[PDB]
């Protein structure tokens, strides 16, 4: 149920940190939503939506 602008916790360099959801995509292979998240410093990452 994660949507654009929401905030989630992920690991970055062994530390639990907050990232902001900037985009919702879909992985046809895993048949599951994927979110483009952006960290405080501007780094981005793709994460499978829990």
């Amino acid at each position: 149920g994660v949507k654009v602008g929401d905030v989630v916790e992920v690991k970055k360099d062994g530390k639990k940190v907050v990232a902001r959801v900037v985009e919702l995509l879909h992985d046809p292979a895993r048949n599951a939503p994927v979110a483009r998240v952006r960290f405080e410093d501007g780094e981005e990452r793709l994460i499978l939506v829990p």
